[PDB]
């Protein structure tokens, strides 16, 4: 397996994810990070939280008929990141352009009007710093937000502000 | 002179702990990291974990004339970690001659007849790991329970027979 | 993808090698690879390579109690690889901190004065190649010699000297 | 449990040692001795061994990162016997399964060739009345050579064959 580590990451099963079909894996090491909100309910507790991502997961393989939760990650406000289709599956998450090259990471929340929690950033950059050390992430990788790559109020206004001050952050 | 990856820590002034009047510091790298429990009460939200944080340090400080809250960090059953002493701080956990040469990391709550959840215990794995990377801890380093050096229950019989389990545990 | 296309081993019943009774196993992909030498006498034919493997097992499982072979795999300079307890089994060949999470390979000789000759320096790399290709062995693998974890002089100054030289070497 | 002023051996103070910082204790009286060489280079003078001991606790400790030099005990051919980690601190010579039950002693030099000098086997034989008397080993101990416990050409040849004819040795 793989003794409990990198980026304290809440395991599939654990948030009682529904099985991947997905196939399409990502080419390693990886350049681009883009960073969306979910536009969806926000959670606070790993309870909320779970439930959540549940719930994310539910709507793009319900309904539209993805083969997987589209994002690579989701960060939680309780802190914690959620394995979506992790470091090896090519997410669905910023269109054709970008899926086969970037690695997408989402927030769960409006965050239009509001910002994510401390933690929720920490667990975020820490995400990144931990993927660099296993080979998925290219030491030098550059983050763009989703509008930046798409026209999309993702990822809010006032977490789209915060992205900005990152370091690795292109524009 | 390695500065880089590794992971997130709910720091002192976000569970809004009173200042630490402790200066002896420990030697780096520590070989030793003492896993104990609160006996106190769980919490299993940030705000709920923070709180209880906060009443271990009080008690420490208020009531046993500690310098600090007693541990280098503590662990929540929301999965994160709490900031403690640190990694330079001799923390006052496990007696006279364990404190000097070692980490002392607490999960809260009393484990006697419960286990902490998944991801208490990826948090405090990954909390090692990091201390391994940041040159706080030697590479080898060596787990030890409370009970295994002090005499008391804690750990806990529960999470005591978990850690025993852990790839760097020596009795 | 690419059909595995190795292993090259004279397996336990061709060197006749007595039935193993060792049941812990290594965790895959494994990290580490500790290379030791037999110190003994070495053989250059399979029959005579042959023989030594079943000697040194002799002397492990007969003369120390030992479940198996110490060793994973044995090199001998017939230029053949020997299946010791392989790529699943935890070994004993260099210590309680390295076997658990480490494949240990020995060249059967001694190689304080002399190399192992070309042959077996490919049989051994090659070897790795393949523990890789298994999935058996981390790609960033890293290789250790004996002594750089044990008080030995294994594998011998000039085999030591060899290895230090290679790709995934780091002490 | 009478006196004496039994074994003069050589403190670790007066040989330089580094602090150990081991802490894992034997249980008097201990059963077993084990007998192995450094396999290194010899000292004949209360001035070199000094040294020599210096060296050998600093491979165990710089280059293997050990809480001390592996022996309880180490004999010079000079004629002396140097405070390794004594009577009480479990050592680090012949494996999980013997070192918590036995005393290591260690002969500085390589005896594959050579038999150590008469004032190391006296030095040697009279350490372990010592002990006896001590009551840190049992009156009727066993004397295992370290190639009997594990694989290695420890203690060397020599010298293997002058404590298989020992009082105390056992097969
Ligand atoms: C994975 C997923 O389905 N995510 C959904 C979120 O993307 C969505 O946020 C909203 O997405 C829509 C696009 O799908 C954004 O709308 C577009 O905005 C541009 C101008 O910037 C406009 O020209 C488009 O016409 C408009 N299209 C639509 C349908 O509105 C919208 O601005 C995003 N809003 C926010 C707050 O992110 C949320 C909305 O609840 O649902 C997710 O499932």
């Amino acid at each position: 397996e793989d003794p409990p580590a990198c980026g304290s990451i809440v395991p599939r099963r654990e948030w009682r994810a529904l099985a991947s079909e997905c196939r399409e894996r990502l080419t390693r090491p990886v350049r681009y990070v883009v960073v969306s909100h979910t536009a969806g309910s926000h959670c606070d507790t790993p309870a909320s939280c779970a439930q959540q991502a549940q719930n994310v997961q539910s709507y793009h393989v319900r309904n539209l008929g993805w083969c997987d939760v589209g994002y690579n990650f989701l960060i939680g406000e309780d802190g914690l990141v959620y394995e979506g289709r992790g470091w090896n599956i090519k997410g669905a998450h910023a269109g054709p352009t970008w899926n086969p090259i970037s690695i997408g990471i989402s927030f769960m929340g409006n965050y239009m009007n509001r910002v994510p929690p401390p933690r929720a950033l920490r667990a975020a950059q820490n995400l990144l710093a931990c993927g660099v050390a296993l080979g998925a992430l290219r030491s030098n990788y550059e983050v763009k937000g989703h509008r930046d790559v798409q026209p999309t109020l993702s990822p809010g206004d006032r977490l789209y502000e915060i992205i900005q001050t990152w370091s690795h952050y292109r524009a």
